[PDB]
RNA sequence: UGACA
């Protein structure tokens, strides 16, 4: 009862952790939590085991998001990532994890692990990388 | 000088 928060967790995505979320908090509190949750926060994407810091969550778009390949070929987050690297997305109907450096613009450091994830691959860290040099 | 967006 009244738990929060979470140990970086072995195995689950942010979809299944922001899941967990819908089930409790209001609508316009759920979002603003949720993501205070994962911003700042970094994520480990399941298909590519590479994890991004999460800055923002992208609650807006869809893992279907699309996107143009090299010739020119439109696949979406779901392809990309199901046919490139078979991570079956499934939760189609969730919001983006936008991993933005977000540096403090301060001397030089540049923050690193910037992406737009797909919550339903995203395995939660606790990483929180600040790793810049400023 | 934004490293499988």
């Amino acid at each position: 009862c009244t738990d929060v928060s979470h140990k970086v967790l072995r195995s689950e995505t942010v979809l299944d952790f922001m899941f967990n979320f819908y089930h409790q908090t209001e609508e316009h509190k759920f979002q603003e939590q949720v993501s205070k949750e994962l911003i700042g926060l970094v994520v480990l994407t399941k298909y590519n085991n590479k994890t991004y810091r999460v800055d923002d969550i992208d609650w807006d778009q869809n893992p279907k998001s699309t996107f143009k390949k090299a010739d020119g070929s439109e696949v979406s987050f779901l392809e990309y990532y199901r046919k490139q690297y078979n991570q079956e997305i499934t939760d189609l109907k969730q919001p983006v994890l936008v991993s933005q450096p977000k540096r403090r613009r301060g001397p030089g450091g540049t923050l690193p692990g910037p992406a737009m994830l797909i919550p339903e691959l995203c395995y939660l860290t606790g990483l929180t990388d600040k790793m810049r040099n400023d």
